[PDB]
């Protein structure tokens, strides 16, 4: 249960300022948005609403890369990458999950594959997390209502205080701690 | 020279939040108002625009107190207290500076005298300061324009960072220090 806090405003399009009877709260609005979008994609990944690609993809890899792909085919499908054999050392992608970020399916798909190739050996629990994060990443000044809605959405996440990378999202300065620094 | 900072808003009617390219600034709005009103009265005290009291005062002291008053008569006038002998161990106040806080001349005059009696021995440099402070003391939520005007007035004072008591007025968290706490 996260404490309800009311917007005071923002700054630099990066930091949100809010308050309640407990004192001041400062929030990294981009870190908060990433934690929120993460828990969305992290769930989508854990479960399949597939659609057809308007522009299907063809991938050409070295013999070694193609092999790593085969070793992770099931893990790749888990995160929505459906590679179809297209000869030796080549694959086609004709479909993908409907919940993929529109207009960015191609770049993401290639980026997810690249993470597997880069790793050479990667576990499904790790891939799911890494993939969900790549989906979360895909300086806007917010009104106070936008901030209220953002903070509400954040309060409902399973981990409101930490971002998917371990960075703190919400800093708090109580009534006391503030009086302290002014005395 | 104090850096220009733009209002973000306030909270609890006690703390003001502002920012510029350097980062976040937090200001104790009551401490800032006191520093501003102080430098006003501190100057008024250093120099005489006298008016007549609508309701003149009569003071009755013990023999001892009356004596301390006589020893500080000149120091008292310096801060706008003009005690006129009214028999043994008694004084009248028929006038006072025009710049005295309207409607509160009587309470202030008595409070200034009381400070002299309490001290028994007090220097003019100290009395001037103590008196100016009592004049400065004589939870309102501010709009952003009110805050801008307040911060401007503060920026022009000789000591914008410290209140007449030595308490910090403006806390600052730079871009770096903020990124730090979020990493």
């Amino acid at each position: 249960r996260v404490p309800i806090m009311y917007p005071i405003g923002q700054m630099h399009g990066t930091y949100i300022l809010a308050q309640n009877e407990n004192g001041l709260y400062i929030i990294d609005q981009h870190a908060a948005q990433e934690r929120i979008k993460y828990e969305y994609f992290r769930e989508k990944v854990g479960e399949p609403e597939v659609q057809e690609m308007i522009v299907p993809l063809t991938f050409h890899y070295s013999t070694n890369e193609a092999l790593i792909i085969e070793q992770h085919k099931q893990e790749l499908e888990s995160v929505g990458v459906f590679l179809e054999s297209f000869g030796s050392n080549s694959y086609i992608v004709r479909c993908h999950p409907a919940w993929f970020p529109k207009g960015e399916e191609a770049e993401l798909i290639e980026e997810i594959i690249q993470q597997v190739l880069d790793s050479k050996n990667i576990d499904i629990k790790k891939l799911r997390e890494e993939a969900a994060i790549m989906m979360s990443c895909k300086n806007r000044h917010l009104r106070n209502d936008e901030i209220k809605a953002l903070l509400d959405d954040l309060r409902s996440t399973s981990d409101p205080f930490t971002c998917p990378h371990g960075r703190p999202i919400i800093i708090h300065h109580s009534t006391y701690e503030m009086e302290k620094m002014f005395k």
